């Protein structure tokens, strides 16, 4: 019943895929990392908590490294995703499924926001 | 050249789809909303700015309403997504495309985090 | 594809209309100007923001110039002798449907329609009594 | 001979027109009301005063109610849209100058133009 | 129909021209950049506002990077800051004249662009 | 000396505005179209070490609206108003002459006819 499992973070077609695997759990925070050394690893974390009388709040983070040798194995830099999702306690399973779909549609290929990010440009 | 365009936020198969359309732009914040009344609308915003000498930072928000009549047309409640993505200025187009894919893989159907959200449960 | 477009501010029957054209956009404020020099231009601005949890608020401004020529030494500059300033604030609750908003627009139109008291009073620069 | 008269605020083509009628005058403020109960009424006010040595200032207000019944049933406005208009006219303005100012206000809000179209969609100009 | 469009910043004769394209707009500031990564990009910004009762002020910035033809970086950057004040009384012809003054200032063969291009002062 | 007269406003060989060297003091080179200064176009240029690694050019241009004002009851040459350009250019000390030539071309392309920014200025409008 444990949903703390390995998954594909970057799908490149079965070959060259970036998988992240469970590596730590502490204080409600589940952690995935792609591989050692951690300096060069993709990182994913997730936690959820009661943020108010009427809301649940997920905090989800992803770190995407630029992998370079500089001679330490290091990330030349990191892109950081910080995601917060608040869901009211009145939400049904269907409500939550709808919310997931909204998040997916937001970032689907060809849509404005992911297209802008992909070009490191703004919406105008 | 304006990327401020209407798109599908919730894909339900061509019928019953939730589309959001451009409705406002102010202070670097682009806004989409599905329809009037706004009290019941899906909402999407996006802005991006220089957060440090070396980073660009996107702030992306989505509001998913639970549409109910209570007699005001209202949202019984709202789920709020607050998304922050920091990208270093050294990032190429390919780097940014990779980051988008990481975000997509994070939320793909069947993966741990979207599955947990869909059940309003935690990772354990 | 944007609604930031030129329009007729003073309709004089299609001839010698006062048109205002898009000229600036900053901090959510759209600006139209009739022509250069700006000193003699009609100006229109529009902005809207969330003013409270339950209200959107439009701020609309119009400047009508009295167009003169400013002569001092024997130096002429194109100027407005003076300006009339309209400041319009409209709050619309987030519960408003398309029909609600259309109705609000009609109320504004009816307020200022020819022959009705308030525009008649303004046209005579007199009060309502 | 007084200009404080009833008029059509919302012209719907002779059926369900919203007329507002004189109902109050105090401290220079003329008020029109559509009907009782006031809780559900369209309301219009107008006043004008010398705002500076060289300017007069009109303050014109309109309230558009959303007419509901909130349930003990009260006749109420579920909400109200509030228009506040301030118009300053210099004392040098002729009759013609003032007629021009009115026309500018009218053209601003004419059907099909950007600003009334944006309001009608509860959207911004961008 | 918007004037926020891509243009040639450095004309090299159709071969290795430096083009800059719209990339951001916020708080009245239009931004162009040549390409990603931004670390190596040419950058252009433009904004304009009422600076006084009778004047409007354009603020124009250009960044020229030194970029080779390992982290992608600029070996260094040159910064242009331009401020132009135009009175509200200026006609179309007046504004066109002001632009021409700016163009003549920097035209090939003229003293100031010749001095800059030669890494020298005028004295 | 590179301190020479040039055409500031090219009107096509007809009523061109030239500015000629008129002053040098405290590192500032000055050109003016003609006397009296009340009606003159003016250009100044100076350069200095602004930091350990940068030289900084400070370039100013004044465009007058040229009128004639009559004062009891003589006609004075005046500017009805003035447009002011203040231009600052920072160049790192590592830049070669070729690098500097490239920077100049960038400034030229910035302001070339038909491009957005000079088009916006010419209409006294913004970029949007």
């Amino acid at each position: 019943a444990s949903n703390f499992t390995q998954f594909v973070l970057v799908d490149n077609g079965g070959t060259g895929d970036v998988t992240v695997a469970p590596s730590n759990f502490a204080n409600g925070v589940a952690e995935w990392i792609s591989s050692n050394p951690r300096s060069q690893a993709y990182k994913v974390t997730c936690s959820v908590r009661q943020s108010s009388a009427q809301n649940r709040k997920y905090t989800i983070k992803v770190e995407v490294p630029k992998v370079a040798t500089q001679e330490l194995p290091v990330a030349a830099w990191r892109s950081y995703l910080n995601m917060e999702l608040t869901i009211p306690i009145f939400a049904t399973n269907s409500d939550c499924e709808l919310i997931v779909k909204a998040m997916q549609g937001l970032l689907k290929d060809g849509n404005p926001i992911p297209s802008a990010i992909a070009a490191n440009s703004g919406i105008y």
